[PDB]
């Protein structure tokens, strides 16, 4: 282990940022060594800054220009200046705990300049302050509302649901109360959105919402504005299956079975119209080895900022560089860059560690160290999970010093490919025995057997229906494992292919319900 001395020479990064947090678990991180510390993190949120706070509490930040206006109360915000008022007013929270009388006093005092500040302070004089902003079309108000309580539930009229997709919150806002099932008045008011007035993800999660209530004309039309709009050719492609599903248009079916993007919808269209398994690349480098460590975390930091700033002739410099068998998995990710996305990398290195279990078993594990981390043995998350397979900590600890009881065993063996591939299958084992589907899985794999287990338990979630299972894996309530089950079926099937034990993937949509 390094001492913190040590770790300061370092880059600022998430290696860093690891080794940091592994001091401060340990508690060798004195107050005085806390001192400069958050110069020296990458990313100063969640269990670090948690970690960190407990040594040196942060007061901070007011803006030194408005410290005066903090000074006040809800009893005292008629003391102050005018400048004072306003800024407290920002807080919906702090304009609920005023008295109606202040309310009123205050809406006169701003309801030529600050209208916005009028109609929520006269909102919270009634016993719905959603309705009363509802009855005004204030949209920037309806979302501070949304903001402040998730509970406000009213019918929404065609002009006022046509206005909310021009405010930069509707996104989240139809996202979460589609994909969480809550907000019945808000959801079937949005039925009438006109798709001209959405795009991307937003009219996507519209056509969700407009399946959930079987209106299938108002689905297709979100999905083609999605299918129009939508950057990403995945995106798209999800789109396009929906319009093939719902109208059965055959040169939709024939544009997805076409696609540039390996993903679920283009491999099942190409499954649907006998069309050719895609085309898989071939790495098979004939160097063996460079200098590189693949072995140090603080190195593939350095490496992953560079191939991430490379312009198009730096990229060709660092692919031959890497072009050798030790180095196989940054290859296969400087390549996929290189190509600007547009072929298919399959690596499958340290292949001796799996090559003994089923084709089947190394297929899903295969699928899913290709998602977590592109098979970089030195891997490691915003939360810390580590190395090829991804390993929180905890769970890492628990099969390693628990159940093995492998000796000396530290977190940091996930770093090794051997003990990723064998934690891996004893994970993917306790998993698939209770579960079944490699789509499952990946699902708890991500997200946790809880959480798998509570969505399978609904009466609306995997069952029988028009156009399940493909609307369930729409509203897998955790947006991350939604699409992460998705991404590792895709690599599933493609790996099965390669391993010469191909499956069909309307065999496994079958077995989904
Ligand atoms: C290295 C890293 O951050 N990996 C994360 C991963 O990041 C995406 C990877 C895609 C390939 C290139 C490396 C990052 O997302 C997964 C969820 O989809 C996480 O479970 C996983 O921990």
């Amino acid at each position: 282990q390094y001492s913190i001395e040590k770790l300061k020479k370092e880059e600022n990064s998430l290696a860093k940022d690891y080794y940091i947090y592994r001091l401060l678990e340990k508690n060798k991180i004195s107050k005085k060594d806390a001192q400069d510390l958050n110069s020296h993190i990458f990313r100063y949120i969640g269990k670090i800054k948690s970690e960190l706070e407990k040594i040196i509490p942060l007061k901070p930040y007011i803006n030194p220009k408005y410290a005066k206006c903090y000074t006040y109360t809800a009893n005292t915000i008629l003391d102050a200046n005018l400048t004072c008022q306003s800024v407290r007013l920002n807080s919906l929270v702090f304009i609920a705990s005023l008295n109606s009388k202040d309310r009123t006093t205050l809406a006169q005092t701003f309801k030529n300049q600050r209208p916005d500040l009028t109609n929520l302070l006269l909102a919270f004089n009634t016993s719905d302050p959603m309705s009363y902003i509802v009855q005004k079309e204030d949209i920037n108000g309806f979302f501070k509302l949304y903001n402040y309580s998730k509970k406000y539930d009213l019918d929404l009229n065609t002009s006022l649901v046509n206005k909310l997709p021009n405010h930069i919150g509707f996104k989240d806002f139809a996202q979460n109360i589609i994909i969480k099932k809550e907000n019945p008045k808000f959801r079937h008011s949005m039925l009438e959105i006109n798709p001209e007035n959405v795009s991307e993800d937003s009219a996507f999660y519209l056509g969700v919402n407009a399946l959930t209530y079987d209106k299938t004309e108002l689905a297709y039309d979100f999905f083609k504005k999605a299918a129009q709009s939508f950057k990403s050719q995945s995106n798209k492609d999800n789109a396009i299956f929906w319009m093939w599903l719902i109208k059965n248009n055959e040169e939709d079916l024939k544009t997805l079975s076409q696609s540039s993007s390996l993903n679920i919808y283009s491999l099942y269209a190409k499954e649907l119209t006998n069309t050719p398994f895609p085309k898989i690349e071939s790495l098979n480098p004939s160097k063996k080895k460079n200098n590189f460590n693949m072995q140090d975390p603080f190195a593939w930091q350095k490496i992953n900022k560079q191939i991430r700033d490379a312009n198009a002739s730096q990229l060709d410099v660092l692919a031959k560089e890497f072009d050798t068998q030790e180095t196989l998995p940054i290859y296969a990710y400087i390549l996929e860059r290189k190509n600007n996305f547009k072929k298919h990398y399959f690596i499958m290195p340290y292949y001796d560690n799996i090559k003994d279990y089923n084709k089947t078993r190394q297929a899903l594990i295969l699928a899913i160290a290709r998602q977590e981390s592109r098979f970089i043995p030195t891997a490691i998350s915003v939360s810390y999970a580590l190395g090829m397979m991804q390993f929180m900590p905890f769970l890492a600890n628990h099969i390693g010093e628990k159940e093995l009881k492998i000796p000396n065993f530290d977190q940091d063996f996930m770093f090794k490919p051997e003990i990723a591939y064998y934690f891996g299958n004893y994970h993917l084992n306790y998993l698939e025995s209770r579960l079944k589907s490699p789509l499952f899985v990946a699902y708890a794999y991500n997200g946790g057997i809880g959480f798998t287990n509570r969505m399978l338990a609904r009466n609306d979630m995997f069952k029988t229906g028009k156009f399940e299972p493909f609307l369930s894996m729409e509203l897998v309530p955790y947006q991350e494992s939604r699409i992460y089950g998705k991404k590792v079926l895709a690599n599933y099937i493609v790996y099965r292919h390669l391993l010469n034990d191909s499956i069909k993937i309307s065999d496994i949509f079958e077995n989904l319900i």
